[PDB]
C-alpha cells in the first residue's frame, strides 16, 4: 500500500523514529505520501541508506525523474547538488578550493566576532529569556554565508523569508512564488558584480563565467549562487538549534560537556548524529528498475534516504535513543556520503563549534524556557527543524 504520511499530524513531525523504526522492521524500501501530497519513496535502515546514497543508480539529475518541474524550480535546477558527473564534477571543482578545512580555518576570527556580537545582544534582553533561533541560529549562518558570497547586508532578510517558504509554505503557491522572487534577485545580484572587480566569491564565479560560458553557463552561475546560499542555510540554522534542544533536554550531558570543553567537538557530531538537521536527504531518481530486497522501485520515481532512521539503527548505533557527546559517531551520515558529501561540513562544524562553546560559557545557568512537549517541529520530510526554542540563563 502507500502509508499517509500526513494523516500522522505533528505527532510524526515531532517524533518521526518509530514510524520510520515500523518501515524498517518491514523491508528497505517504501512507497508514501508526504503531509503535502508528494508520492515517494522511503530508503530505510543504516547500510542501506548509505549504499543508496553513493549508489550510481540513483541519479540526483532531473533529466531522469518522471516529476515535472515548474519554470521557477528548473531556473535554480542547473547547480551541483541535482546532477550527476561529468557536470557535478565540472562544478564542484570550481569552488572545491573555498571550502577546505584549511581555508575554513582562515574564517574563525570572523565567525567568532559574528558570535561573539549576536551572544553580546542576546544578553542584553533584562529579563534573561530568548528565542535561540531568533538570536543566534537564524543571524549566523546567513550573515557568514553573505559575506563569503557577497550578498548585501538590507538583502539577506528577504532572503530567509524565501528559505522558509521552501520548507514551510503556506500554501505551494507560496513555494513557487518565493522561487521565482529569489531567481530574479540572484540574476540581478550577478549582474551587479559585473565589472566592479569584487573579490568575493560570486564576483569570482561571475568572472569565471564570463571569460568561459563551457565552463560555467550562466543558468549554472545562478544555480551556484543558489546552491551556496540554500543548500547551507536551513541545515545549520536547524543544527545549531536542534543541537542545543539535544543539550539543554539531556542536562547530563550538557553538565558534562560544560565541566570538560574538550568534549566539544564529539558533542557537535553526536548532535549530528542524534537530531542532524537532515532528516532525509534530496530527491534520487533510479536510472533503471532497482531491486531492493524483493521491492522494485521503478525508473524515475522519486526515492529520500531517510538519514534520521540510519542513525537510530541499533546494529550501526547502539543504544540508539541515546544522546551521548562520547559515542563513536563515526559513520553517519548528517553530511550526507559519497560524491555529493556535503562540501561545507568544516564550515558547519566551525560555526556550530563557536556557537555552542559560546552559549555554555557565557549563559550561567542555561536551560530550556520551555517544556520539550511544548516545542513544535516543521513537518517537511526532508528537514528536522524547530518553530522557536526558548531558552533562559543568568
Ligand atoms: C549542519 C550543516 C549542514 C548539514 C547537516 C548539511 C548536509 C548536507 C547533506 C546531507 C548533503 C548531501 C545531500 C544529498 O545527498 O541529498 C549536503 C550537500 C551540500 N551541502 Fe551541506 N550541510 C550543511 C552545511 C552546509 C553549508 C554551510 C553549505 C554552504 C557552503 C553547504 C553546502 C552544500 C552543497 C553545495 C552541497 C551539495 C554538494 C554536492 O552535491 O557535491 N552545506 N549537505
Ligand atoms: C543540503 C541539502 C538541503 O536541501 C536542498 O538544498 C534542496 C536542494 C532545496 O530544494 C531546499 C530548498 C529544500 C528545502 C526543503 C530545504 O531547506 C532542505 C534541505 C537540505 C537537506
Amino acid at each position: 500500500p502507500v502509508l499517509d504520511l500526513g494523516a500522522l499530524g505533528q505527532d510524526f513531525a515531532a517524533d518521526p523514529y518509530p514510524t520510520y523504526a515500523r518501515l524498517r522492521a518491514e523491508g528497505p524500501a517504501h512507497r508514501v505520501r508526504t503531509p503535502e501530497g508528494d508520492e515517494v519513496w522511503l530508503v530505510v535502515g543504516y547500510d542501506r541508506a548509505r549504499a543508496v546514497l553513493a549508489d550510481p543508480r540513483f541519479s540526483k539529475d532531473w533529466r531522469n525523474s518522471t516529476t515535472p518541474l515548474t519554470e521557477a524550480e528548473a531556473a535554480l535546477n542547473h547547480n551541483m547538488l541535482e546532477s550527476d558527473p561529468p557536470r557535478h564534477t565540472r562544478l564542484r571543482k570550481l569552488v572545491a578550493r573555498e571550502f577546505t578545512m584549511r581555508r575554513v580555518e582562515l574564517l574563525r576570527p570572523r565567525v567568532q566576532e559574528i558570535v561573539d556580537g549576536l551572544v553580546d545582544a542576546m544578553l542584553a534582553a533584562p529579563d534573561g529569556r530568548a528565542d535561540l533561533m531568533e538570536s543566534l541560529a537564524w543571524p549566523l549562518p546567513i550573515t557568514v554565508i553573505s559575506e563569503l558570497l557577497g550578498v548585501p547586508e538590507p538583502d539577506r532578510a528577504a532572503f530567509r523569508v524565501w528559505t522558509d517558504a521552501f520548507v514551510f509554505p503556506d500554501d505551494p503557491a507560496q513555494a513557487q512564488t518565493a522561487m521565482a522572487e529569489m531567481s530574479g534577485y540572484l540574476s540581478r545580484l550577478i549582474d551587479s558584480k559585473r565589472g566592479q572587480d569584487g573579490e568575493d566569491l560570486l564576483s569570482a564565479l561571475v568572472r569565471t563565467s564570463d571569460e568561459d560560458g563551457s565552463r560555467l553557463t550562466s543558468e549554472e552561475l545562478l544555480g551556484m549562487a543558489f546552491i551556496l546560499l540554500v543548500a547551507g542555510h536551513e541545515t545549520t540554522v536547524n543544527l545549531i538549534a536542534n543541537g542545543m534542544y539535544a543539550l539543554l533536554s539531556h542536562p547530563d550531558q550538557l553538565a558534562a560537556l560544560r565541566a570538560d570543553m574538550t568534549l566539544l567537538d564529539g558533542a557537535v557530531e553526536e548532535m549530528l548524529r542524534y537530531e542532524g538537521p537532515v532528516e532525509s536527504a534530496t530527491y534520487r531518481f533510479p536510472v533503471e528498475p532497482v531491486d531492493l530486497d524483493g521491492t522494485v522501485i521503478p525508473a524515475g520515481d522519486t526515492v529520500l534516504v531517510v538519514l534520521a532512521d540510519a542513525h537510530r539503527t541499533p546494529e550501526r548505533f547502539p543504544d540508539p535513543h541515546r544522546f551521548d557527546i562520547r559515542r563513536d559517531t563515526a559513520g553517519h551520515l548528517a553530511f550526507g556520503h559519497g560524491i555529493h558529501f556535503c562540501i561545507g561540513a568544516p564550515l558547519a562544524r566551525l560555526e556550530a563549534r563557536i556557537a555552542v562553546r559560546a552559549l555554555l560559557e557565557r549563559c550561567p545557568d542555561l536551560a530550556l524556557d520551555v517544556s520539550p512537549g511544548e516545542l513544535v517541529w516543521y513537518p517537511n520530510p526532508m528537514i528536522r527543524g524547530l518553530k522557536a526554542l526558548p531558552i533562559r540563563w543568568r
